[PDB]
């Protein structure tokens, strides 16, 4: 599914992402926007290391979900990567929460650093009622 901006903002708020481990809602919005264009079915293969990024938050198979075909990978979220391609993002959110529980926090996604860090991210939630 391709979420609309405010629809996603309200969904994430309800799922408890606002301020999760110190990360504001607008930061999560910025991340989803640049990683997948708010698309839950997005997948991106990385030829370089044979891993794949899945779903709205582009979560990597080397550490977070199992896809069976990534060499030497782990599954910290304890999920099949298929779980990250559903229209319902509850599993993806629970996994994103797990990723930021590691020391890097939101910095774990390089797109966050490139496109969201130290920027005015208010834009992503303006007028959504969140």
């Amino acid at each position: 599914k391709v979420f609309e901006r405010c629809e996603l903002a309200r969904t994430l708020k309800r799922l408890g992402m606002d301020g999760y481990r110190g990360i504001s809602l607008a930061n999560w919005m910025c991340l989803a926007k640049w990683e997948s264009g708010y698309n839950t079915r997005a997948t991106n293969y990385n030829p370089g290391d044979r891993s794949t990024d899945y779903g709205i938050f582009q979560i990597n198979s080397r550490y977070w979900c199992n896809d069976g075909k990534t060499p030497g990978a782990v599954n910290a979220c304890h999920l099949s990567c298929s779980a990250l391609l559903q229209d319902n993002i509850a599993d993806a959110v629970a996994c994103a929460k797990r990723v930021v529980r590691d020391p890097q926090g939101i910095r774990a996604w390089v797109a966050w650093r490139n496109r969201c860090q130290n920027r005015d991210v208010r834009q992503y939630v303006q007028g959504c009622g969140v």
